[PDB]
This record gives C-alpha cells, structure tokens and sequence, in this order.
C-alpha cells in the first residue's frame, strides 16, 4: 500500500501518496507544512490522481451518469477520456459552446489530448459499452431558440458535431441561460429543433436532460417564470428521452404530495419524492386542471452534487444516495416517503462530476457503482 497523505512530510516529483483511499502522484518537490492543509484533494497543483506503490436506447439498466469537463477549474485540469473509470456507465462532455443565432460549436480542451486521440478515446470507452454524450450548457450555454432560422442553425450544426466525433447524443443543462420560462418560443422550439435532429441521426440518438428542480416538480407547487417551465418540454419529447436527472441541489427543499411539508434538501426522502413525481406524474398549478403524465422509471435518475466542491447547497453522502436507490427499486430502507410499488428498472444516479469525483479520489463512484451493480 501507498503511505498516507501526512501534513510535515517532504514530497519529491514522483511521489505516491494514499488519500481518502485512493492514489496521487506528486508533481512538485515540497513540503506539506503543518496547517496549510494543502491535501491532494484541494490541491491540484501539488498532486495529480493516480499512481502505485420502451423503447429506449439500450444503456446500462442502473446507471451512474457523470459529467466530464472540457476546461479547467479547481478541480483541475481536464484530463484524458480513456482515463474515465469503469464505475462510470454515460460520460456527458461538457460543454457544448453558444455559438449563435442557434448555432452550437464544439472545441477540445488540448489537455484532453488531441481531436483524433479524443475520437478513439470516446470509440473505445464505447466499445466497453459507455455512453458518450454532448451535454448543452456551462459558459456559453444561452442558445437561442426563437425562430425557425436559429432551430435549423441549431439542428445542422450538432447534427455536424455528433457524426463527426461520434456522440452517442446529447444533454440538455441550458435552462439556466437560455430563457426557459412559461410561454417562452423556445419551449416549444427546443423540442422541435432535437425531433428534427433526432430524425437525421436515426433511433441510436441518446437524449438526458438535467434541468433544476424548480424547473420541473416545481409546476406542482408554482406554474410561471422558471417554475414548472421544463414540463413541456419533457412531455413533448417523452417518446425520445432517454433519461432524465433533475438536479436535486443549489435549489433548497422540494414540495412534493407525499409529505405534509417540504422534503429536506440532501435528503433521501426529497431524491425518492423528486423521482416518484415523475414517475407517477403529478397535478400542475396551471390556473386550469393540468397534469404532467408520469414516465417510465427507466427514464428517471436523480442528480447529485459529487462532494463538497461540487455545489453550494444539496450535498448528499454515498450511504444516503444507497437508501434513495433500494427504496425505489425495493421498498426497502425507505424512509417517511415511499413509492406506491417498487420500480426495479429505475435508471439511476446522476452527478456533478467526474473530474470532481477523480480530485476527491473517488469517493462517489467507488461506493455508488457498488450500490447501482447490486
Ligand atoms: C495491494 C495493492 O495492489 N494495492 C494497490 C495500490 O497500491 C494502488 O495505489 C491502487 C491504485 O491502482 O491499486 C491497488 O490495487
Ligand atoms: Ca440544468
Ligand atoms: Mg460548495
């Protein structure tokens, strides 16, 4: 075994350390001076991981779905496709760039190698039977969706990028900048734009999307603006989707028809209520009677914040996540929510994110695929 990380420990280049159970190689010669807390895991520049001393399209039935960045960030620098870990079962890259009007581009971060290395790494990650996904979103997530122009600029141009490097799909994560409110053009352009995108790319076409909770269940509770704003979406392109993962974080708690008060944030109990709301469907407060139609389980995952540094606010532990799990799929462990019959085919866990995950070494979806493969 590698010796543990230890704060008074004089590190050369080269050297292995052990931390939260997982392996940093050193990159430069130093000392970890007593209160600094420069730990491999807040410090990207001192360490880097590794080192020793229906019907849908079919993808894994209890899925950890992980979002791989295309920049640098204090998580550190992107790395290498290939070296995403088996535990992973759909790598959504991200992100796509804004390029307008309705345009979308796509640019490598060089540190994941070169375009051509990229390409066989996302062939060969396939090959053991991942998906590779284009997520929309990030920085230059705004698109603009108002007119029939911008849908075509947007349908032509992912259209190029998919065949070109072989994304399985893509993954909406755009609400947030592109204007996805109540009555908004783009409600309605958006699900058009990935229809008609979807019929050149043919029945493999992969579809996630990641919107925030407010966005969704929150129709239940509030219908204008943001809230309640994604449900048309979802039910216009229900027949396409592949899995949906409402981001249970950074929004506080949920109201959902299964408790008397709101489930709190970090909580199973507002992962399992968050997913039974779309799986049951759930009345929304349209002003009229309307009512968002429930999906299959095998399109539904919650999404997670991966540690610590990966939210502000919605911060679950890899136990918490495991109780979500078997009281969907089982009814067992649940706590005072429960589904009305067990779901054995819901798709699973969402996060942000792998690089997050691989600074933290692992300590997400180490346990977590554990959980998912049974
Ligand atoms: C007993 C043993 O082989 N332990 C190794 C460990 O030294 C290494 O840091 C880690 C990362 O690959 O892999 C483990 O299997
Ligand atoms: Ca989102
Ligand atoms: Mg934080």
């Amino acid at each position: 075994a590698c010796p543990g990380w230890a704060e008074g420990t004089a590190y050369k280049v080269g050297d292995v350390v052990s931390y939260n159970n997982a392996n940093y190689t050193a990159l430069v010669a130093h000392t970890a001076y007593v209160g600094a807390n420069w730990n491999p895991a807040a410090s990207p520049t001192l360490w880097t991981p590794g080192g020793s001393c229906g019907n849908t399209v079919p993808f894994a039935k209890h899925a950890l779905v992980g979002y791989w960045h295309n920049f640098a960030n204090p998580s550190g620098s992107a790395f290498p496709l290939s070296q995403v870990s088996a535990d992973w079962d759909v790598i959504v890259v991200a992100f796509a760039d804004d390029a307008g009007n309705g345009n979308v581009s796509f640019t490598l971060d060089p540190a994941a190698g070169s375009a051509a290395q990229f390409i066989q790494d996302i062939r060969a990650q396939q090959a053991k039977g991942k998906k590779v996904v284009l997520s929309l979103g990030g920085q230059n997530g705004s698109v603009t969706l108002n007119n029939a122009t911008q849908v075509q600029n947007f349908v032509n141009s992912l259209y190029g990028i998919l065949t070109q490097y072989g994304f399985d799909g893509i993954d909406l994560d755009l609400e947030s900048g592109s204007g996805i409110v109540v009555g908004a053009p783009v409600v309605s352009n958006l699900v058009s734009a990935v229809k008609q995108l979807k019929a050149k790319i043919g029945p493999n076409f992969y579809l996630s999307m990641a919107p925030e909770h407010p966005y969704v269940q929150g129709g239940f509770v509030a219908y204008g603006g943001n809230w309640g704003a994604y449900l048309p979406i979802i039910d216009g392109l229900r027949d396409d989707l592949s899995v949906i993962h409402v981001q249970y974080y950074n929004n506080g708690g949920l109201y959902t028809p299964y408790s008397t008060g709101v489930l709190a944030e970090g909580s199973a109990d507002m992962l399992v209520g968050g997913s039974k709301m779309l799986i049951e469907g759930f009345p929304i407060a349209n002003g009229a009677s309307g009512s968002f139609k429930g999906l299959r389980p095998d399109q539904v995952a919650f999404g997670v914040p991966s540690g610590r540094s990966s939210a502000n606010s919605g911060f679950v532990t890899a136990d918490t996540v495991a109780k979500a799990l078997t009281c969907l799929t089982t009814l067992q462990g649940c706590g005072s929510v429960k589904p009305a019959q067990a779901y054995p085919a819901f798709r699973g866990v969402m996060t942000w994110s792998i690089n997050w995950d691989r600074r933290d070494g692992y300590t997400f979806s180490r346990p977590v695929a554990a959980s998912l493969r049974q």
